């Protein structure tokens, strides 16, 4: 299962639009995301290629045309459904970053990424997970560094009604922190919610996304009465999963257009998304 069998993993993402409703003056746009993995006992080698920048040009605020690949490694100390201790350390490398050094056009930034893979079972149906996203910025100078130490806790819970369709609930908890002397002023803690429920049907996968939709003060759920019919105003992300058998995983991204801020710059750049993940 997990000792010396070697697990091959490879994925590929792609972002494309509808070539605009009226007109066509854009050929090259967005770039594909490469992914690679290898499971060898308590060491999982993951190599992904990150590159973004079709033919855009800003010059002034920031720059992201160089880009580069990334590295990831997993190390599970103990393997137990009762108390599983894991640790996935990854290395991120970004090109350009910011012009300042009169020597190289692009600069390389170093960032650490650890995730204490914590797994604990409570019952014979519900599962408990815990991922702590830790980001550590590092460079060959660091004028200011912006932040100091990033720490985000994620509590995922996957429970299936009767061994089949399980609902996933991840609770994000990000908080600011600095190594100052005695000047904190008064930071704030941001908590993001995440609702999910990966379902399958023989040879078809469907995992929707949820988080927000309404807002009230006093309200309670019903028992005899149900609000399930299909006449409610909501978005709910749609993630389709095809194949998941032949060896190649085909994913699909769907999401209509809603909400806005700019009167021309648009809120988002893309709506649909195609990505695959072949593992075996």
């Amino acid at each position: 299962e997990e000792r010396n069998d070697w697990h091959f993993n490879i994925g590929a993402m792609y972002e494309i639009e509808n070539v605009e409703g009226y007109g066509e003056d854009m050929d090259g746009l967005a770039e594909p995301s490469v992914y690679f993995n290898a499971a060898n006992g308590p060491w999982r080698i993951a190599l992904a290629y990150y590159q973004e920048g079709p033919v855009d040009y800003s010059a002034g605020k920031r720059g992201t045309w160089f880009d580069r690949p990334e590295l990831e490694v997993h190390y599970q100390f103990l393997e137990n459904d009762d108390f599983s201790f894991g640790l996935t350390g990854g290395f991120r490398n970004y090109g350009y970053h910011y012009v300042d050094e009169p020597g190289k056009d692009t600069a390389n930034m170093q960032r650490w990424k650890i995730a204490p893979d914590w797994d604990v079972k409570l019952t014979d149906d519900l599962r408990f997970n815990g991922w702590l996203s830790m980001y550590k910025f590092a460079n060959d100078l660091n004028t200011t560094g912006y932040a100091d130490t990033r720490v985000e806790t994620e509590t995922g819970l996957q429970y299936t009604f009767n061994e089949t369709v399980a609902l996933r609930v991840n609770y994000y908890l990000e908080r600011g922190f600095n190594m100052d002397d005695s000047r904190n002023n008064g930071e704030f803690s941001t908590q993001e919610i995440r609702a999910y429920l990966p379902l399958t049907l023989g040879n078809h996968s469907v995992t929707p996304y949820t988080r927000i939709g309404l807002d009230r003060w006093s309200n309670w759920d019903w028992q005899d009465d149900i609000e399930r019919e299909g006449h409610d105003f909501n978005r709910v992300g749609l993630f389709y999963g095809y194949d998941f058998q032949n060896g190649l995983s085909v994913s699909l991204e769907y999401a209509f257009e809603w909400q806005d801020h700019d009167e021309g710059d648009s809120d988002k750049f893309h709506y649909a998304g195609v990505g695959v993940n072949y593992s075996f």
